[PDB]
């Protein structure tokens, strides 16, 4: 039941479970297609494959557990993901937006917070 512009976590062999968006599904089939959310990223790349099963959603249980394992060693960059997920979240929620993850990050409204993570690289 993974749905199209979804946020999920994702573990690519000797790394830790990073979050992500979905672009496609291939529903009847156990596949899915995927892009990592990361403080500079493009949109608009296209979505390497995984499968279904190897997905947790972004809000399970596991999720603190999750986020503190990718503290270890990329804590500015865990924390860039949050930073972008919980504007949008906040736009969302408070009303002021209604579009997908990405849309955010490509609109003007995401420039605040761009702009620190964009500059933090300084």
């Amino acid at each position: 039941s993974f749905e199209v512009g979804m946020l999920v976590w994702h573990k690519h062999k000797k790394y830790p479970f990073w979050p992500a968006v979905v672009k496609s599904v291939r529903q009847r089939d156990k596949k899915a297609s995927v892009l990592y959310i990361e403080g500079h990223m493009n949109p608009k790349m296209k979505g390497f494959t995984v499968s279904l099963k190897s997905l947790k959603h972004f809000d399970c249980k596991e999720k603190q557990t999750l986020l503190n394992q990718a503290r270890e060693d990329f804590n500015q960059d865990i924390g860039w993901c949050v930073s972008l997920i919980t504007d949008y979240r906040v736009r969302l929620g408070c009303g002021s937006f209604a579009g997908s993850f990405l849309e955010y990050y490509a609109a003007d409204i995401s420039y605040p917070v761009r702009k620190s993570i964009q500059q933090d690289v300084l």
